[PDB]
């Protein structure tokens, strides 16, 4: 291992089992009570086998947990089939993202709650249930069992009432996006208080290219609606079903189509329907959206923006170990937002701009031509990882986005109000900042009245890792949590269950 650089992060994980007392500096306010659990790889060789990219590696889950002031870390390796049978071969036997073998349930991108329980997540409907303490790997759940699909985002999004919407894809002669609820076990008769049982497709919407469907990480839910983005990265279908016989991986299957528009689709979740509009705008690729509202007969669309990203090539992890490989400033996201007319006014002239009337949209358009969006950056500094105060303004108008960089920018709240955005600074090129987690005083009232819980990765054996506590109305440091670990994964998303 060396003593500098992104390659630290790229040796294996070794698990933590007995949580371990972090040293702390500062001080938390009282509601600062619950665990953070942190999804993404941690393995990435097994025996003479290593692979690819960045999201091909074991699932390696980190309990973060605050008790009396304190943090306590501990950190296992998922114990999915896949794991299991790579384990017992001593070599990478299943396939993944970006790597060819030598069921997909690598649940390692993020976390599902519904009722009671928390289920590890990859972009497969073969999920876990995981303990909050033990990190002990409980039943397995295929979500297939009630939808039938083939593919589905690990970005499920939750109302007030805790039911679960998603969106999968469904590929064939047929082939749709498929989307789903699945209603909160607690409220209904149910098998246990943690039953995906309720799950049901609320519509579908075809593929514009039956072979050539869109790939999705995630996609956005307004009080009314579901929306997501048919993006130029599309799933070349022909080549991936014969995979066993040529070699080659889902994400080998993938392409930028250079040539192609971006259509929106939208999905009413009550009715059931399509709104019956053909919406388009320039190319571009957006792994996460942030929030979404109605506002003004509108569909407010927020997320992260990419200019290019190829099938993403960037995130292989030979690029990513020498980290220069992120001078790629195509790659770079920045917040953004699109405004969408959810109809037509009769008599709408070809070239109006349907949102010129409302003055809060200023610097978006919606040209009638067929609906042409043009979006507007909202925060000049890069920023990815979005995520908001989901208990107070979800579905809603709001003001904030956190978000981590990817000088010294490490952590990022855009002002969508006024722009007077805040940043906490890194202290030096060793650190990185991972995705931010807002929790809510109970007292507050505005929409920043909280905090901020910010995993903080270092690249040198000369720091070690910690988890930062943020005030949010201002990025300031209230509390460090400094891990008795060399190192924390290079990871992906995290879920904080307040108790
Ligand atoms: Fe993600």
């Amino acid at each position: 291992m060396e003593k500098e650089g992104f390659a630290r992060l790229f040796h294996n994980f070794d698990n933590v089992i007995e949580p371990k007392l972090c040293s702390t500096s500062g001080s938390v306010p009282s509601y600062l009570k619950g665990t953070m659990l942190r999804n993404g790889p941690g393995m990435f060789e097994i025996g003479d086998t290593k692979y690819q990219h960045w999201f091909d590696g074991m699932g390696f889950i980190q309990r973060y947990h605050f008790e009396d002031g304190k943090m306590y870390y501990s950190a296992r390796y998922l114990e999915s089939e896949n794991y299991k049978k790579n384990m017992e071969a001593q070599r990478i036997v299943t396939g993944s993202f970006g790597t060819a073998s030598f069921i997909h349930d690598n649940a390692n991108v993020a976390f599902a709650p519904v009722g009671d329980g928390l289920y590890a997540c990859t972009e497969t409907p073969n999920m876990h249930r995981v303990d909050l303490d033990s990190l002990d790997t409980l039943e397995p759940v295929d979500f297939s069992k009630y939808v039938a699909l083939h593919t589905c985002t690990a970005h499920q999004l939750f109302d007030e009432n805790g039911d679960v919407y998603n969106i999968g894809s469904r590929f064939g002669p047929d082939a749709a996006h498929v989307f789903t609820v699945t209603k909160n076990p607690k409220n209904l008769q149910s098998d246990s208080d943690r039953s995906w049982e309720h799950t049901t497709k609320i519509g579908e919407i075809r593929c514009s290219e039956t072979f050539y469907p869109t790939y999705m990480h995630s996609f956005g839910m307004s009080e009314n609606y579901l929306i997501m983005f048919e993006s130029p990265i599309r799933i070349d279908i022909k080549k991936f079903i014969m995979k066993r016989f040529i070699t080659t991986t889902f994400r080998d299957c993938m392409k930028w189509h250079a040539d192609k528009d971006v259509k929106i689709f939208i999905l009413n979740k009550k009715t059931g329907e399509q709104v019956p509009l053909k919406l388009k705008m320039a190319p571009f690729f957006t792994f996460h959206h942030a929030n979404t509202f109605e506002r003004d007969g509108c569909l407010v669309v927020d997320y992260c923006r990419i200019e290019q990203a190829g099938n993403f090539d960037a995130l292989l992890i030979e690029n990513m170990k020498t980290g220069n490989f992120q001078n790629d400033a195509l790659f770079l996201p920045y917040l953004t937002r699109v405004i969408i007319p959810l109809s037509i006014p009769d008599g709408a002239q070809p070239g109006d701009d349907l949102l010129k009337p409302l003055g809060w949209a200023k610097g978006c358009s919606a040209i009638f031509q067929k609906i042409r969006l043009k979006e507007k950056r909202v925060c000049d500094i890069s920023m990815e990882f979005p995520r908001y105060h989901w208990e107070k303004i979800n579905m809603k108008p709001y003001n904030y986005v956190y978000g981590s960089s990817v000088t010294l920018p490490g952590i990022v709240k855009a002002d969508l109000e006024n722009g007077d955005h805040k940043v906490w600074r890194r202290e030096n090129d060793k650190q990185i900042c991972g995705e931010p987690i807002f929790v809510p005083n109970p007292e507050g009232v505005r929409e920043d009245d909280g905090i901020l819980i910010v995993p903080v990765m270092t690249i040198s054996d000369g720091q070690r890792p910690f988890v930062l506590i943020l005030e949010a109305k201002n990025l300031t440091e209230i509390a460090r949590y400094t891990i008795p670990e060399a190192r924390i994964p290079l990871g992906f998303h995290a879920f904080y269950q307040g108790r």
